């Protein structure tokens, strides 16, 4: 669980976001290039706010044990060591393998993401940044939730979180209560999950992406988006989307957070659709 920095060999950049980077490294204590590959997250900001957030991120991921959550491996002293999943993010996987993945497969991914989120909720963890770009592909038939950089643990007596600073994620995954009042909860995660369902069933095609649809539907973008959503406007059924899948999307997009189904309620429904 403790990795020596001298043994972590830099290979390439895997991603960035906020004030951290993820690097592909080889953990190579023999120094002969035979060591295993790992993904390593580090900060680039000395600011105590970020460092405290990163410390919290590590504690959260360390305590998460799920087949559907990216595996914590350890730390180096400053760096968070995780498993490396070469298939990359689901967003890119969907775009690339579009012609191989049928509706059953998409429903399988949906079910696995749902189960991870059900576990996350059981730990009082709000993810806050659920999106296909933050889901990793373990194999053809196995996805895992990643990117816990914005994740928060809910106090025992409170089921929601209010953030001071404005969000920095693409605005089309945010629940209306997050857009308007910076309110995040397990139910705003459900809203975002609705958008993930949309991404899955569009195969993250750019031309019908959440952004592309908003520019079509048409004063600040965030205010406009809030208005559209308040009016009851929603993303359209993806091309060839099963009706039942689209219905579940719309339920995830219930305007009031209390009217959205829970992940535990969504799970059996997705399993039923996958079997059917
Ligand atoms: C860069 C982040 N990646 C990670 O934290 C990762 C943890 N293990 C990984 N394995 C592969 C990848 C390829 C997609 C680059 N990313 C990660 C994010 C979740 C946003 C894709
Ligand atoms: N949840 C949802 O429907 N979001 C949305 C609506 C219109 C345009 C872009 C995104």
């Amino acid at each position: 669980t403790i990795f020596e920095e001298r043994h972590l060999k830099y290979i390439s950049q895997l991603g960035k976001g906020n004030f951290g980077s993820v690097e592909l490294c080889r953990y190579d204590p023999l120094g002969d290039n035979t060591g295993a590959l790992v993904a390593v997250k580090q900060l680039q900001h000395s600011g105590p706010d970020q460092q405290r957030d990163f410390q919290r991120e590590i504690q959260i991921l360390k305590a998460l044990h799920s087949d559907f959550i990216v595996k914590y491996r350890g730390v180096s002293y400053l760096r968070l060591v995780m498993e490396y999943l070469p298939s990359g993010c689901l967003r890119d996987f969907l775009q690339r393998h579009r012609a191989r993945l049928d509706a059953s497969r998409l429903l399988l991914y949906s079910s696995q993401i749902c189960k991870g989120m059900e576990y996350l909720g059981s730990r009082r963890c709000v993810h806050r940044d659920l999106a296909a770009r933050n889901i990793l592909v373990e194999s053809e038939a196995h996805v895992k939730i990643a990117d816990f950089g914005l994740a928060k643990l809910l106090p025992l007596d409170k089921d929601y979180y209010v953030v001071r600073e404005p969000g920095q994620s693409p605005i089309f995954w945010y629940a209306p209560e997050s857009l308007s009042d910076n309110i995040f909860s397990r139910q705003s995660d459900v809203w975002s999950f609705g958008v993930v369902l949309y991404e899955l069933f569009t195969y993250c095609d750019k031309s019908c992406s959440p952004s592309a649809e908003f520019l079509r539907m048409m004063v600040p973008a965030l205010s406009r988006l809030l208005e559209l959503l308040e009016e009851g406007q929603r993303l359209p059924a993806p091309p060839a989307c099963p009706a039942e899948v689209h219905e579940l999307m719309k339920l995830c997009w219930a305007p009031s957070p209390q009217d959205r189904p829970s992940f535990s309620a969504l799970g059996p429904q997705l399993d039923m659709l996958w079997s059917g």
